[PDB]
């Protein structure tokens, strides 16, 4: 009915010829998850190097809500980003998260109507047992991630509606 396409790519260079070397193998997968319910989306970042999860992050991309529209009416987008970041320093659930020496959260206002977030776990120093329980950090499958390979479930994601980058 419709039809479909593909592309390709392939690089060309010479051999490695250098006097320095880095045993610093770090990959990053970046799973393009589908939409959310409707109008909200997110990704899945996956850091690994052997058979195990070194770090995991969950981006976020959606429109705002009418609470924040009220602030944006009064002030403007110029002030609104600042107010969002400050909303994080006073969120007790974010404070409870930020005790972990392997948790990070960034939030930004992408437009007068639009906001990003991203939540990173550093499984070298993230206290999984606590990151499994922190209100925000309940709804995730923290423990359910660790019980299989960093790669096994990437296949299961594309099998569950997902895509890659």
């Amino acid at each position: 009915g419709p039809a479909t396409k593909t592309e390709k790519d392939t690089l060309q260079s010479a051999l490695p010829v250098i006097e320095n070397a880095e045993k610093n193998t770090v990959v990053t997968k970046t799973l393009v998850l589908p939409k959310s319910d409707d109008g909200s989306q997110q990704t899945q970042t996956i850091t690994y190097k052997d058979k195990t999860f070194l770090s995991l992050a969950i981006q976020q991309k959606r429109p705002v809500s009418d609470e924040l529209k009220t602030y944006i009416d009064q002030h403007g987008v110029e002030e609104t980003q600042k107010a969002l970041l400050e909303a994080e320093e006073k969120d007790k659930s974010i404070i409870e998260a930020r005790k972990l020496a392997g948790f990070k959260l960034e939030t930004k206002l992408l437009s007068a109507t639009e906001l990003q977030t991203t939540t990173s776990f550093d499984f070298q120093v993230l206290d999984v047992k606590k990151a499994s329980q922190l209100e925000h950090l309940k709804n995730i499958g923290l423990e359910n991630l660790l019980k299989n390979e960093p790669s096994k479930y990437i296949s299961d994601r594309l099998a569950n509606g997902a895509t890659e980058q």
